[PDB]
């Protein structure tokens, strides 16, 4: 199931992209199987450098859900997520993340070099506990292509 | 100037307090010195985990300025920004933080222990640029006395 939800994930990243709404970004979160949010990258959309897609996905999960712990549900992500949307997840008490791409595949195309030591486990004063999956061969493959692929359709911010 | 600003942060996290937005905390943006945003904590209002005082003010000021960068304005956060709040405050590029009181004041009072590597300097991925004060003396004490004058006059989250 994990391969389907990344892969939603990523179309979500191609989707928004398009449409112009942000970054190619997407972020799904997931409860049981049911999906409770689908979304990506808002932030030329929204005027708002916070939306990325995983903040804008725990944003409308929780307000669906009508509560702030999101502890039964899992959020899958296109791109590993930013330290933001790290420290995000952390606090929306998401017990699992699946995760697409390496940061290098979105740094390689000009994003800043902005990497979550909590999530790669190089902190002092941050340590994660939730249960993370990196993705690997063919969800893994076409989520790092998402960036060569979306390199001309939208404006670093 | 600043003990002006860390002050109407402080105060901010008491009306989200006493009104029931959030737990006690506050964040003031500023533009040379006119302020663009007032915000404290709206997670409880907002059903948003993601809604700490400090996204909450990048967001407005963002709206308030009509764009995504905030170089020319800085904040003052009246607790020292979690890894989610100072990873936003890195994308919103906020040239200065003041921040009131250490993250210990307020694990004193029963908020998780959720501190942010590159703000200390302890950050092996995450490097930032941005000018950061601790706040001392008068400034200091309000910050710190936030937390005792609140301790259970708001549900913890
Ligand atoms: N919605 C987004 N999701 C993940 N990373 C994003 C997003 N928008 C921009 N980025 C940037 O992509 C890079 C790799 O994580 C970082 O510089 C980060 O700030
Ligand atoms: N609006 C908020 N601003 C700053 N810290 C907050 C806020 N809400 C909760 N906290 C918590 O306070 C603690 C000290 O930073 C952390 O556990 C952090 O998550
Ligand atoms: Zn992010
Ligand atoms: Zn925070």
């Amino acid at each position: 199931s994990d391969h389907k939800f990344l892969t939603q994930a990523v179309e979500e990243a191609y989707k928004g992209v398009d449409c112009g709404d942000g970054g190619p970004f997407g972020a799904v979160i997931v409860h049981n199987n049911e999906v409770v949010a689908s979304c990506h990258n808002m932030v030329l959309k929204y005027t708002d450098p916070t939306a990325h897609a995983e903040v804008t996905a725990i944003r409308e999960a929780c307000k669906k859900l009508n509560k702030i712990e999101l502890s039964e549900c899992e959020i899958y992500a296109s791109c590993e997520p930013c330290p933001m949307c790290f420290g995000a997840i952390h606090l929306s008490r998401l017990k699992r993340l699946v995760y697409g791409a390496k940061a290098e595949a979105a740094i390689a195309i000009g994003f800043d070099d902005f990497i979550a030591d909590a999530l790669r486990g190089t902190g002092v004063y941050q340590k994660s506990s939730l249960e993370i999956k990196k993705a690997d061969g063919n969800g893994a493959a076409i989520a790092e292509q998402v960036f060569q692929n979306t390199k001309e359709k939208f404006r670093l911010y």
